[PDB]
Order: structure tokens, then sequence, then C-alpha cells
């Protein structure tokens, strides 16, 4: 409450940190599904259905420019890639799978980094 504050966590290695997640995320064999956004005039139904796609190269964008307040803005939307997928794609199927795969190795670098 009014000065009365919990010890300061340091976050100043967090940009730089979350940078690096998203380089391994990148570089994923099972990354491609995700690397640009859906092409919304090519892809029947995404634009009504989706109604916040995200990609890897929007979070690149936006983590590059200061768009991110804190890191748990940034997990949200990594989180919201994988989300969308999962509404859009059956779980048997190679896009499917991928989503899978890849929100996984994203939690596991999340834990390790930071929790």
């Amino acid at each position: 409450s009014m000065s009365v504050k919990k010890p300061k966590r340091d976050d100043s290695k967090d940009l730089a940190l979350c940078s690096m997640i998203l380089t391994e995320m990148e570089t994923h064999e099972d990354a491609w599904p995700f690397l640009l956004p859906v092409n919304l005039k090519l892809v029947p139904g995404y634009k009504k259905v989706i109604k916040k796609p995200m990609d890897f190269s929007t979070i690149r964008e936006k983590l590059s420019s200061g768009q991110y307040p804190n890191l748990e803005t940034f997990a949200l939307d990594v989180r919201l890639v994988f989300d969308n997928c999962e509404t859009f794609n059956e779980d048997d199927s190679d896009i499917g799978r991928a989503g899978h795969n890849m929100r996984k190795y994203f939690e596991k670098k999340w834990t390790d980094t930071f929790k």
C-alpha cells in the first residue's frame, strides 16, 4: 500500500532474456506455422474467427520497440499465438501438433528463466 512495498525484484535483464527465449522459439524446427502473420486474404474464416491474431514476427517487432510494459504482457502474446492455433487447427494435424510442441517448449524456458 502507500509507503509499504515488497522487496524490489531485479527486472533489468527481462528485456534481454525475453529476446533470447523468442530467438529460441524462432529457430525451433516446428516454428514455421507461427513465423509470420496468417494471411487474412487467403485463409477463409481466420479474420472473423480469430479476434486477436498474433505471430512471432509481430511479437519481435513489439519487443524491439518497447511495446511490452513488463515480462507478463510478453508471455500473454506468446500464449495467444498457441491459443489461436488451437482455436483454428485440429489437434491431429501438422499445425495442431506444432502448436502443442511449441507451447511446451515455451513454458519450460519460461519457468527455467524466471521461476
